[PDB]
């Protein structure tokens, strides 16, 4: 029969487009292996007219591509980019309405984790490494989230309609994020022992479970010993744009002005429901595109986040 071509663009960043000419005869999976239309699969099918000019995400399957995708993506993981653009088919049909100033999501896919965690990202100071997250992250902030939401999901390995942890979710992001210069001093005392003091940096330096409460760690708080006395553990410095204070959900009051914002866990473990508080004028209770306001919350509370700058104890 008659050989009919189109020129189409491929690509693995949508940064460098590679022209290509395709035969309307064979399927894209022949031609360039698998192959995505703004997420959707269409390894199987065959070239259409109104495809004519339209960029194609495909697999590495040379020097170039590998390059250009790992410099992108800051991964080699082969699966990485199938999930990424098997997640967006999904994420492109969620709705990002603007609550409060805040880009949030419509619940859809238990999707109440990615919401209270975008949320929590556009309150803190945060540089990610990989271009692809940089990129992704810019947009989301305008009220365009449908490829960082894709990407959190493709980092975190989670698919869509599969709930997550909001303390997890945050702890990749942070792997991927620039906190060389985050560090933090704690001083553990025993009766017994003595005193011992350890620094932290980076992800650790910013992240604790097993309290809420900025301040009760700067107090201290009691925690098992080697030895098996209690012992007192306490903040001594923190250098850092912000700190995440996570523990397993209790009903905890939040008072406006003494926090950034919280995650709210109703529900029992891997099945429950997920709301972001936030702290501005009042107490502000964002629900995907529901959001209510009040002075007061008491709930259950298992993530709160503070910005901070430089701390130092007046402690001995
Ligand atoms: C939602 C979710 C998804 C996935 C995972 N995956 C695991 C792999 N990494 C973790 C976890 C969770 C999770 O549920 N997390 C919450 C924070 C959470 C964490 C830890 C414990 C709990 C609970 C324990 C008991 C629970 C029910 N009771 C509530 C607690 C006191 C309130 O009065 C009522 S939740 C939850
Ligand atoms: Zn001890």
């Amino acid at each position: 029969s008659e050989v009919r071509t189109i020129k189409v663009f491929t690509t693995v960043d949508n940064i460098n487009l590679h022209t290509q000419v395709v035969d309307m005869s064979m399927t894209y999976g022949q031609q360039f292996g698998p192959t995505y239309l703004d997420g959707a699969d269409v390894t199987k099918i065959k070239p259409h007219n109104s495809h004519e000019g339209k960029t194609f995400y495909v697999l590495p399957n040379d020097d170039t591509l590998r390059v250009e995708a790992f410099e992108y993506y800051h991964t080699t993981d082969p699966s990485f980019l199938g999930r990424y653009m098997s997640a967006l088919n999904h994420t492109k049909k969620w709705k990002y309405p603007q609550v409060n100033g805040l880009t949030s999501i419509k619940w859809a896919d238990n999707n109440c984790y990615l919401a209270t965690a975008l949320l929590t990202l556009q309150q803190i100071e945060l540089k990610f490494n990989p271009p692809a997250l940089q990129d992704a992250y810019y947009r989301a902030r305008a009220g365009e989230a449908a490829n960082f939401c894709a990407l959190i999901l493709a980092y975190c390995n989670k698919t869509v309609g599969e709930l997550g942890d909001v303390r997890e979710t945050m702890s990749y992001l942070f792997q991927h994020a620039n906190l060389d210069s985050c560090k933090r001093v704690l001083n553990v005392v025993c009766k017994t022992c003595g005193q011992q003091q350890t620094t932290l940096k980076g992800v650790e330096a910013v992240m604790y479970m097993g309290t809420l409460s900025y301040e009760q760690f700067k107090k201290g708080v009691q925690i098992p010993c080697t030895c098996g006395k209690q012992a007192t553990k306490y903040l001594v410095q923190q250098e850092s744009p912000f700190v995440m204070m996570s523990a397993p959900p209790a009903q905890y009051e939040l008072k406006h002005g003494t926090f950034t914002c919280a995650s709210e866990y109703t529900g029992n473990y891997q099945c429950g429901h997920y709301k972001h508080i936030t702290s501005k004028e009042t107490l502000y209770c964002i629900d995907g595109a529901l959001l209510t306001k009040s002075s007061e919350y008491k709930g259950p509370i298992t993530d709160v986040f503070y910005k901070e700058n430089s701390y130092t104890t007046t402690i001995k």
